[PDB]
């Protein structure tokens, strides 16, 4: 990468200033912004909160459903002291794609709406002056970038997003934005990997800097005491009597990376890390050499009014709810989340399956597929480079429900997995979520996976309601087929659930009632527990969330175990009791 | 005041750094923190979002309902450049009362949970180092501070808040927190007052600084061009062809206040202001010499999960909803809001009745009343000093539903109104909201008001439901009595409404149904419109909001016209159509 993914910090060598707040904002339906000097300032803006999704603020359909080019602007005062440093704009994300301008100058463009965008403004920044940032953003969907979809043209050239995925096309500046200053020679990247040696541990590391000066790496314990120190861009930190990062029982060391010259320090980067190993052994998932059974949910970045907008309050409530259910894991369905989610998971000892936005791929024979592959690999590189050093991240999900039964699909995913392996210093488990169409006798892609993730809806989409006993039989039939393959790999259910309207009660139960959600889960558990190789269950979904409007979605997706405002339906207790 | 209420800005002279994010947090039920040295760091903290109210994150009752002492902590790097500046911690608020520590040292204490707390850390700050802030907060209610209530002690020592008011006792660090650096001689306060002279305007001003050097005041138009300049701490800016700030049609000038010495500028403060006049003439409220009829709502700072936590997203959605109803006004029931609300009202041309938290006073013969009065006047000073220069703020509300029929109450409020007048350079209208118990024949306090605000619930608390025809006659009976008093002042209804459960439909309507809310409002409008001296209507409430639990509150107060997640009930269209 031509930039650092490292989370910004502030110390003697590194500075940061938050650009969060009310920005200026303007829709650009005629695509005339770059033609009309908008990169020097928007002509008729309104105020827009950052971070947030823009959609749900407005009271008119055409604003909520806006698809196309739209613009953000703000101004910030840059302290004189920042002069001649490497000055960067850092966006938590820009959804889905955009071009960053600063002081009227095009700086960078980025494709992919769920990972950091870094824009080097060193040569155009004005220290000791007011500076301007303008962002051209586009939220259209296509088949050459993730997540995939189409764009429909209505009356008067009005664009409408048509997702190939089941979540609302929220967009904008949905995460925090910073302007930062780095030293001219800086720590750009680092990677850690762990080995357990009895009561001791080894922290293997690599550091990438933008210069040739000497590197020192220190490890501090949770009280800030030095426990290990080594010299060099590559080395091993030996940790006596290591306190391991454990499931729902985190312990975090602090790694400190220093660049020195002679007597003085040029740069210092610090980050909390956790000493832990994750391995697949036969059909078991091992955390620190002990089997762990995954218990939790697929989630979304989704909340009333804010859309996918980041807010620590959402993190806090969601983790308190997760803990109350006795969960230990969640999947970042269906895109990398704000970095802050992983920081918190690290502190709370939660396990994360980190997922790239490869959703809506079902297809692999189109002439656009080479471009799609490039995008998919790029997103994978960015995700892994960003998230690899979180102890919470124990697996990568490289797709959700693609077509997998053709040789077209196999050669495609072979390239993605190959690329992912080169990016992850830890080589931790890689997987993807399979839809039912990926039949055991047909699927060609499951051998690429370290463990297999299944999304199954026996009792909802297949033989629901009065046919639920047939659903169970069909479920066991498929699992018997997987069992007979004797693949000797763990299986994790990454989706199963029923749309459930809070307050809809019926005796006997019906599809959409709270009682049916309970009965469906009970049936699914009976099936899960019948197969030794099942090693995890992540329910779909943690909470009701927004989707595209349609005849199958009653104000979004109601397969939540919690309501959208984060309150438990009856089925939440079923999970709580089972996972205890 | 021993500090500045001015909103923080960043420029060559003034620096700011956000402390928002995840803080450390610890409950202190045994009241042991200070004797245990917690000001040096919390021993077993959890993470808590700032800004937010802490209550609704947790999944246990005793955490949600916690009443007593609790502590916050965070750390921040101070740039070395900030040395030789005056360095301050600035809390948007600390709810309800607290003591600020920095680097282990007690800095300041504050009583009053809805206005800024400033802590001068100049002498203890360590520029170029990590610094620590710890805050001890208490959220108990009593009768010597606002808002009033009691604190119940359960037999096991556990405390429970018992409000005398109808909103949940949210508390914590509910607004943004900054650390800021000011020049050693700085602009501390300023006041503007307007006079309209044909097509021109006069901006009279006073500036208070922390030194004796010359002051220059400039006024810039909305495009940044100079329209007026004067020298001196007191003066008049002459504005040719002034573009007045108008209801729902804002125009904002920028005032620029400079301190200078012989070698140049020492400090620069800039703020947007709007040229407008507010006057009461007979039964009319005049804005820029033209009558205005107030149309809008009482609001709350209240949102799912965040509690009263500030978020620009809530501001944006709420103002879009307000504009959609064709409103022009809201009251900050029942406490000053975060400053950002007023900034936005200034931009959107909304009128604000700014209200001090004098709620729950019904009582004035108790030995504790002199201390309550001092608290009330202190909050009034802070509110008016903070908010006086907003063009949106057209009136001060100095109470909500106190006892007003005794001589004790009259002497009390006489002092509050006198104090408020001394603090407001503009001498704008002052008022308070009266309950029904303040009968026209018995109330002694309405003559203190420049206009009268009535809270009335004819058709809800009085003769609701099958008796609504009687309610209308009773309402007209009271209004006929007010009419016969011929007070020649405007009346504004500041509360009227019905609890309404979204989705409860009945024909014929019943109390709590959406249809009844519509019929109740239609009845109230017929009465309002029967009296010339009625000059405004602010419905209770904009949105459903959280209250203490009880047999009368079904998950909070449902008199909202919008739901808590900001969607319109049937009655919302009734307002929209009337106010259009
Ligand atoms: C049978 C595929 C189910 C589908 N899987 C992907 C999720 O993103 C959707 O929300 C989920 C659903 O339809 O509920
Ligand atoms: C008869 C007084 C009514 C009362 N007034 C003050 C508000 O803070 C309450 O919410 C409102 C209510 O009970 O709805």
């Amino acid at each position: 990468l031509e930039y650092s993914e490292l989370y910004p910090i502030q110390n003697e060598y590194r500075m940061m200033q938050s650009l969060d707040g009310m920005w200026k904002f303007q829709f650009d339906p005629e695509e005339i912004g770059k033609k009309s000097g908008w990169e020097n300032g928007l002509p008729a803006p309104v105020s827009m909160p950052v971070p947030s999704s823009f959609a749900d603020f407005f009271t008119d359909h055409k604003e909520r459903d806006y698809c196309g080019d739209f613009w953000y602007e703000t101004e910030f005062y840059l302290p004189a002291e920042w002069r001649n440093k490497k000055i960067w704009l850092r966006f938590g994300s820009i959804t889905h794609r955009g071009t960053v301008y600063c002081n009227g100058m095009e700086i960078t463009s980025h494709e992919g709406g769920f990972l950091p965008v870094l824009a080097d403004i060193s040569t155009v920044a004005k220290p000791g002056q007011v500076n301007q940032v303008v962002v051209k953003i586009n939220n259209e969907l296509n088949e050459t970038s993730l997540p995939c979809g189409a764009t429909k043209i209505l009356n008067n050239g009005r664009k409408l997003a048509k997702p190939y995925f089941d979540f609302f096309n929220y967009s904008g500046l949905q995460r925090s934005v910073w302007v930062i200053a780095l030293p001219e020679e800086s720590v750009k990247d680092y990677s850690v990997d762990y080995e357990l040696c009895g009561t001791d541990a080894l922290v293997k590391y690599e550091v990438v800097t933008t210069g040739e000066h000497p590197v020192i790496v220190r490890l501090l314990d949770a009280e800030g005491e030095l426990v290990a120190e080594t010299e060099g861009k590559e080395g091993i930190l030996q940790v006596a009597n290591a306190r391991l990062w454990e499931v729902r029982n985190a312990y975090l060391y602090q790694i400190v990376i220093l660049i020195t010259d002679g007597n003085g320090v040029l740069d210092e980067y610090r980050e909390k890390i956790g000493i832990r190993t994750v391995r697949i052994e036969g059909t078991k998932i091992l955390l620190n050499d002990r089997p762990v059974y995954l218990k939790g949910f697929g989630k979304h970045e989704d909340f009333p009014i804010l859309g996918r907008g980041f807010h620590w309050g959402i993190v806090k409530r969601d983790f308190e709810c997760l803990k109350w259910t006795n969960a230990n894991c969640f999947r970042t369905s269906h895109y990398p989340y704000a970095e802050e989610w992983y920081q918190f998971a690290d502190e709370e000892g939660f396990l994360i399956i980190d997922e790239v936005p490869a959703v809506g791929m079902m297809f692999f024979e189109a002439l656009t597929v080479p471009e799609l592959l490039k995008s998919h690999i790029a997103d994978t590189e960015e995700m892994i480079t960003r998230d690899k050093n979180h102890p919470s991240v124990i697996a990568w999900s490289l797709f959700n429900e693609p077509e997998t039964i053709t040789d077209y699909a196999y050669e495609y995913f072979k390239e993605v997995f190959a690329a992912a392996e080169t990016y992850d210093f830890q080589s931790r488990p890689m997987t993807g979520a399979f839809e039912k169409n990926s039949k055991p006798e047909l699927c060609k892609c499951y051998p690429l996976c370290d463990f297999i993730c299944l999304n199954r809806y026996y009792g909802w989409y297949i033989s629901g309601g009065p046919e639920i006993e047939e659903a169970e039989e069909l479920f066991r039939d498929e699992m018997d087929r997987w069992k007979a393959k004797e693949l000797n790999v763990p299986f994790v259910f990454t989706e199963f659930g029923t749309d459930t309207m809070a307050g809809l009660h019926k005796l006997p139960s019906i599809m959409w009632s709270e009682e049916y959600q309970k009965e469906y889960l009970e049936m699914n558990f009976r099936v899960f527990d019948s197969y030794e190789f099942v090693q995890g269950e992540l329910a779909w979904n943690f909470a009701d969330f927004q989707t595209t409007e349609g005849i199958m979605r009653v104000d979004g997706n109601h397969k939540g175990v919690f309501t959208r405002d984060r309150q438990p339906k009856a089925a939440a207790v079923v999970f709580k009791d089972r996972w205890e």
